[PDB]
Order: C-alpha cells, then sequence, then structure tokens
C-alpha cells in the first residue's frame, strides 16, 4: 500500500507573497479536473487536515504541482514536496456567523480593536473561504496578530460575506496549546515500522473505508488486531498516529485507566466505549496495554478483575458482523493475556512492533531531531550505526540527553535566578556530535 | 446412528423453478393437488429452512412433476431454500382479510429520487390482487423505471393475512438496512454445520425429539435425559451448533453466555441465571443453552472467590429445580470438560455428552463448501484438494484459511486500489476472484502447515 498516482494528487510548491485564500494550478491541470477560475476547492493534507481555497490558473506552475503559501501549508500540515489532494467544493454557503480567537503571544500589550484594526480590513469585500481550525496571520497598523477559526455556521466551512457576523470575543488561545496540536502525531512520526504500518492500513483502515471490496470477494475481515513487542517500540505512538490519521471514529481505551476505576465502574466504562464506537461506526477501538485489563484468568486474585476480563470477552463477541468496528490493542506482555481473547473472531491477528534495524533507527533519529537545533557536524547515520539494540524510546532519550548536555555546557553563562536567559546564549544553542557522543557513552 | 434422515411424505416437494412467476403463486401438478385435497386458488402454507414460512396461492400445472413445486426466486428467498431443496406444503384456510399492514423499503433500493412509494409501487402491486403476505416477507416491486424491495414488518391479523381493498398499507418509517437483512438471510442453520452429521443426529434425538414428541417417551415409559454437554477443542463449531439450534428449533430458546454472566455484579450473576431458567420454564417446551459452561461452573476447588462458588451452587440448584414436567432441556458447551465441577455431571444433570471433535477429510470438504458458498471462486479452485491438505484443521482453522485466501486476492489488487479513493474501480470489483494460487499461498501461510503434524 504505497501512494498511488491520481489526477487530483499534486506536489506542494511554493507561492511567496500569495494570499491565504488562493492556490495556483497549471491551466491543463484545471482543464483535466474540470476546475474554472474562481472555483472554491477543498484541499486535503496530512492528519485529516483540510483547507478551503480559491483556485487560479498559473502558467509558471507545473501540471503535477500546486502553489500555496506558508499559511495554507501550515493548515494542511504539509511541507514543500508533500502530496495533497484537490477537489471541487461547490456546496460552500455564505457564513451566518464565525468565531475567531487571537493567539496570546501576538496580542501581548496594547490592542486597540481586533475586529476594526485587523479582521474587518482582512475580510472586507473579499468573500474569503475559511474552515474551522484554520490559523491565519493579519497585518493591522504596525503589528501582526494570528487568529484561529474556532467555529463557523455553516460548519465546518463557509464564505465570509459582508453579512457574516465575525466574533472575536473570548480568552485568547494559548500558543502552547496550538503547538501541541500542530505537532500531533502522524504516520510520518513513526520510523522503522514501514511494514507494520502497511499491515495496519490493510487490516484496519481498508475494511473500514472500503467494505464493498470485502463483500464483493465474499470475505469477512478480521476484527481484532493485537500489536505486540517490547517496551518503547512505538505501540502507543502508532495508536496516536492512527487516532489522528484515520477517517473513522476513534475511541481509545487505556488499560491502567479502566483498572483505576471503582468496582462496577471499570465494566461500565468498557461497555460505554464499545457502545460509543458502534453508534459512531465506522469506528476503531484501541485498547492500549490490554494485559492490564485482560490477564490470564489464573493470574487473577480478585473477583472484580476476573469480572472485567469476562466483560471484555462479552463485548468482543457482542460486536455483530455488521457493526463496522475494528478493535486494535497493544501489549508488551502478549503471553500474559487470557488465551480466550486470542481465539477466532476476537484478537486473531497480530502485528509485531519489534526492534528496529540500522535504517529504521536512522528514521527514528531524523523524526526526533527534526525540531531540534543541530550543528553541521552531527552525523545521524553514524549515530544510527552505534545504537544497536536501541528501540524508539531509547533513541528519543538519547536525543534528549544530547540536547540537555548542550544546555549543561552553558550553565556557566546561565544564572537560574535570572528573569531572562541571555539572548546570544539562546540564539547560539545547538547540539553537537560531541554532545551525541557523550550521550552515546552515557548509557543503557 | 445418523438414522433421523428426512422422510418421504406426500406434502414434501422438491423446489423447482418458475421464471417470471408472480410472488403470490406456487404451482403443483394436478394429481398432487388431488392427493393433498388442494383446489385452484386455495391459500397454502409453505415451510422451508430456519423456521421460515410463506403463504401463497396454489395453481395446477401440467408441466410440473408430481413430486415438485414451482416457485419464483422471491418465494425461495423467503423460505430460505434453493432449487433442489425440500419444502412442506399444507392448506391454509384460516387466513383473514388484513386490517392493516406495515412494510418498509430496503435502503439501497430507495437511494435518491423517490416520488410516492405507496402510489407508484405498493398500490399497483396490491391493487385488487388479494395477495397473501407474511410478516418477514421480502418482495420486489417495479414502479415506473425503477425497482424497490420491501419488507413486511407487521400484519394485523399477525403473522399473515390477505391484502384486501380495505387493508390499510403503511410504508412510513426509516428504511431497513440491506446489511441488517443480509445478516438475517445468512443466519446460521444446520446446513451451515459441516463434518458433524452424527453429532447433529445425537442432538436431534436427545433435544428436539423429546421436546417435539413427549408422548413417544411416555408411551414406552422413559424419562429422557435433560442435560446435554457438547465438548471438544477450540473452533470445532460448538457455538455454531448453538446458533443453528436457536434458529432451527420449534422450541423456545434461551442462550446463556458463560463470560456474560461472569461479567455481572455480585448477586446479578446468580439473578440472571435464575431469570434464564424461569423464562424457559414459563415458555416451555424450551431449550436453555449454556455456552462456555466452564466459565460459570469450574471445580469448586479451582475457585478463589466466594461469589464464584456461590454461582456454581446457583446453577446446580437450578438444574435440580427443573421438575420432571417442565419440558426443558439444558444444553451446554465447553472446550475444557475436565475442568467442570463433577457435581454438574451427575445423574439427572449434565449426564449425556456429545463429542464435537476434529473433522476428517470429507468433513473438512463440507466445511470448505459452506464457507466459500458466498465467496467468489475461480474455476481452478479444487476444494477437495484443499480438504486433503488441511489435516488437523478444525472448522475455525478452515474459515480463517478461506478468509486468508480471499484477503490475499484483495492484496493482489493493491496496485489498482488507492486507499484515499471514494469508490473502488468497477473492473477491479467485478473481476475479483479467489484463485487456487491464493489458496495455495494461504495453505503455506500457517497454523495450517504447523497443524497437519498434530492429529496423526
Ligand atoms: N518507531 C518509533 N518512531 C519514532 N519514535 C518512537 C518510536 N518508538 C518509540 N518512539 C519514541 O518513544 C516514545 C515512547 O514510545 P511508546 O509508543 O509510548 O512505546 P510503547 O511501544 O507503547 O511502549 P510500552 O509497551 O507502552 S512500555 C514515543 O512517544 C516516541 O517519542
Ligand atoms: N463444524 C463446522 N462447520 C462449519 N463451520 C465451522 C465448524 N466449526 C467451526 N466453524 C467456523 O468457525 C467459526 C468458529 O466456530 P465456533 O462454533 O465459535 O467454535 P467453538 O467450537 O464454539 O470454539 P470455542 O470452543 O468457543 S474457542 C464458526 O463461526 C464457523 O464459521
Ligand atoms: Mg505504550
Ligand atoms: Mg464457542
Amino acid at each position: 500500500l504505497k501512494q498511488k498516482n491520481r489526477p487530483n494528487r499534486l506536489i506542494v510548491d511554493e507561492a511567496i507573497n500569495e494570499d491565504n485564500s488562493v492556490v495556483s494550478l497549471s491551466q491543463p491541470k484545471m482543464d483535466e479536473l474540470q476546475l474554472f477560475r474562481g472555483d472554491t476547492v477543498l484541499l486535503k493534507g496530512k492528519k485529516r487536515r483540510e483547507a478551503v481555497c480559491i483556485v487560479l490558473s498559473d502558467d509558471t506552475c507545473s501540471d503535477e504541482k500546486i502553489r500555496m503559501n506558508r499559511v495554507v501549508r501550515n493548515n494542511l500540515r504539509v511541507r514543500l514536496g508533500d502530496v495533497i489532494s484537490i477537489q471541487p467544493c461547490p456546496d460552500v454557503k455564505y457564513g451566518k456567523r464565525i468565531h475567531v480567537l487571537p493567539i496570546d503571544d501576538t496580542v501581548e500589550g496594547i490592542t486597540g480593536n481586533l475586529f476594526e484594526v485587523y479582521l474587518k480590513p482582512y475580510f472586507l469585500e473579499a468573500y474569503r473561504p475559511i474552515r474551522k481550525g484554520d490559523i491565519f496571520l493579519v497585518h493591522g497598523g504596525m503589528r501582526a496578530v494570528e487568529f484561529k477559526v474556532v467555529e463557523t455556521d455553516p460548519s465546518p466551512y463557509c464564505i465570509v460575506a459582508p453579512d457574516t457576523v465575525i466574533h472575536c470575543e473570548g480568552e485568547p488561545i494559548k500558543r502552547e496549546d496550538e503547538e501541541e496540536s500542530l505537532n500531533e502525531v502522524g504516520y510520518d512520526d513513526i520510523g522503522g515500522c514501514r511494514k507494520q504500518l502497511a499491515q495496519i492500513k490493510e487490516m484496519v483502515e481498508l475494511p473500514l473505508r472500503h467494505p464493498a471490496l470485502f463483500k464483493a470477494i465474499g470475505v469477512k475481515p478480521p476484527r481484532g488486531i493485537l500489536l505486540y513487542g517490547p517496551p518503547g517500540t512505538g505501540k502507543t505512538l502508532i495508536a496516536r498516529a492512527v487516532a489522528n490519521e484515520t477517517g473513522a471514529f476513534f475511541f481509545l481505551i487505556n488499560g491502567p485507566e479502566i483498572m483505576s476505576k471503582l468496582a462496577g465502574e471499570s465494566e461500565s466504562n468498557l461497555r460505554k466505549a464499545f457502545e460509543e464506537a458502534e453508534k459512531n461506526a465506522p469506528a476503531i477501538i484501541f485498547i492500549d496495554e490490554l494485559d492490564a485489563i485482560a490477564p490470564k484468568r489464573e493470574k487473577t486474585h480478585g473477583e472484580v478483575e476476573r469480572r472485567i476480563v469476562s466483560q471484555l470477552l462479552t463485548l468482543m463477541d457482542g460486536l455483530k458482523q455488521r457493526a463496522h468496528v475494528i478493535v486494535m490493542a497493544a501489549t508488551n506482555r502478549p503471553n500474559s493475556i487470557d488465551p480466550a481473547l486470542r481465539r477466532f473472531g476476537r484478537f486473531d491477528r497480530e502485528v509485531d512492533i519489534g526492534i528496529p534495524d540500522a535504517t529504521g533507527r536512522l528514521e527514528i533519529l531524523q523524526i526526533h531531531t527534526k525540531n531540534m537545533k543541530l550543528a553541521d557536524d552531527v552525523d545521524l547515520e553514524q549515530v544510527a550505526n552505534e545504537t544497536h539494540g536501541h528501540v524508539g524510546a531509547d533513541l528519543a532519550a538519547l536525543c534528549s540527553e544530547a540536547a540537555l548536555q548542550a544546555i549543561r555546557k552553558k550553565m556557566d553563562l546561565i544564572d537560574l535566578e535570572d528573569e531572562t536567559i541571555d539572548a546570544e546564549v539562546m540564539n547560539s544553542l545547538a547540539v553537537t556530535m560531541d554532545d551525541f557522543r557523550w550521550a552515546l557513552s552515557q548509557s543503557n
């Protein structure tokens, strides 16, 4: 399952100084996709991100490419070189009302009126298409303020007409809250697991997306997929990626969380989870750390704990064949799970999330340093070759330790008591190959 | 002995085709109608598989053989029978004019523009026709340039009536899901169990026969055993048999799931058990099936909980509480028979056993035919050769093998399928078939290959 060439799949190309509402295509491409000048289009990027734009022709734009500015790439969670999908969006209505909020670090200090100084001049007679979850930057006077679209009516996208009511009242959105959102886990955040991600897409995503395919040939797909492997191999990471990437409804069940609940409450929450997924099908239930709620019925010295395992088995069996629900699970102790849960029609398929090789280790090292300030002498392939037996969690800690050693090297220019860290200390900070070699030497 | 085989009776006929025939009409030969005292236009009751019924009008037919009954696809579909199957026919004189009927469309036949369902479809279909209909009937109607499938949801009188001019036809409500009816159509019957001919006979003689004909046992002066335990290794079709019995039996059927009872609160587990036996008693003749008995009734030694011992005591009291006039038979299943409390296996409790074991080559072929009947097979697929290469496999292993062959066939087309597409390419869909190569691949992928060693 690799990405297929389709006429509406295009490579993200730059458009410096371009308006936030505009994407550019070549004329022959627009002709092919039956797209006309001014048409409203729907763009799809990574981690289920969407953007609504106006399409314009461009003779400097290659057929296979789409030009878009930084703000739009940021909304689609894509980089230059990435592939997006484009489709016509004819059903977009004039907005009745929209609610936007400023990002807190762009509104620090003197303000004036956000609507009058920023939003009114930005939207004025422009008829901008916008989507809930859009981030956009506006210049007003001598200042820049970043806004988030929090709600639209109609939802989740509309055109901001002259009659659209623009709301900007409320407590500003925290930069840190949106940073966590921007850097939510995607499939690109999982390294050294290419074959496993393919197994998961074919056993989980494919039957939920295309149940016609399986009915056609006359096969019922397996409904229980167990990910197994040693600690820190990225089982929970994969759960998070699936959560953020899937077209289906996703309900996470945390083993320890259910087991922390009162007697009766543990079983109740389990029932509530399966009910919610059924109602919202197609759906994925992920039961993380399955061994916590479902150990061998021998290794249980409590009535409630045996009761909980019975509850899960009944819920698995209770998933009638028309429910369009797939249950995923993860464990670092697969031999410790009750054998009854691994029977036909339950968790009958398995995915080994194991120890990565040298190439996989390099993938993980690239992922965890992508937002890290690296010096030019840093050779990550050489780091990859020196970390045999390491899993993804060991490699994350190694990168962290190199970084902390880099900070430790400047504690003779840093005073803890200071209100502010010295600017040159801040701007010069980089992790060296020496910091990595030190981290490699410090060890498990 | 598998001696309970289907007997030749005058009203038992072989299902034969009637292309272009009306949904309300069945055809018999004249001598057959004479024999059964059936006249032209008489209303008849047809009985098929899985307790399915159909009410039709009978007409004579000189092209129809004496031993056969002609019926169209819609009627066969309602009786859950194929060409070649046997059905029973009987006069149905007590059928009254309906006061009201409620029908609902199937959702994939009503996608898009509609008009008026009653006016365009149902009124012209029923108009002056005096059609007999039964609750649970599925029928197709042509109206304008379109076809819409309907389900009879309720009749008054229930469960069948004649749709007269004065019968009120209701078609309001949310359309019935095709998937939901597909689940119903393919509910488990005895034909869905392969490699268990002798065991199905044991079950019919120990369960069905005493519930159906308690006079037979009273006459000879014998009390039939009331506790039947099915045992055998994982995936041999014990739960499958429970489902088949549930759908085939003339008795009331109450399922008790072991794990389900054990998932309940203290006190609630025992309460549900009492409720199950009470419900079956009230609705006798009845079958109680306790699936996975070992879950609720392990050896009173292997219990480190007061409630779990309490639950076993509860079951024993309920078994003993079944007085000899209750006309209730308790079936159970387990893959751990040695792990059940010995007290439950005493006289007058679970004192009879049925070994649901490992099938032989011929049994395996039966299972392979059942699980591929709704599967698109290429012509090179030799299921007998598959049967001969799956020694040590049980029914569950054969189901997984068939699934894996099909999934491999889909996997072979992932270079023509994009995950992100809204629709799968039509020619990819229409050409999809499972090959003998897909099966050979599946046979090589294995706890098949690792399983042929085991049972020699
Ligand atoms: N394949 C991977 N690619 C990139 N980072 C990884 C990978 N595996 C682990 N990591 C990093 O290590 C962290 C911890 O990994 P988790 O996914 O929580 O481990 P896990 O496999 O769920 O371990 P258990 O069994 O819960 S102790 C992740 O948040 C990642 O930052
Ligand atoms: N004798 C059989 N004939 C046809 N299909 C079978 C047979 N046995 C098993 N199967 C298939 O395998 C599936 C699982 O069988 P079950 O009846 O659930 O197994 P079981 O004997 O109840 O296993 P345990 O003991 O609960 S683990 C069924 O739904 C069928 O699809
Ligand atoms: Mg984890
Ligand atoms: Mg079973």
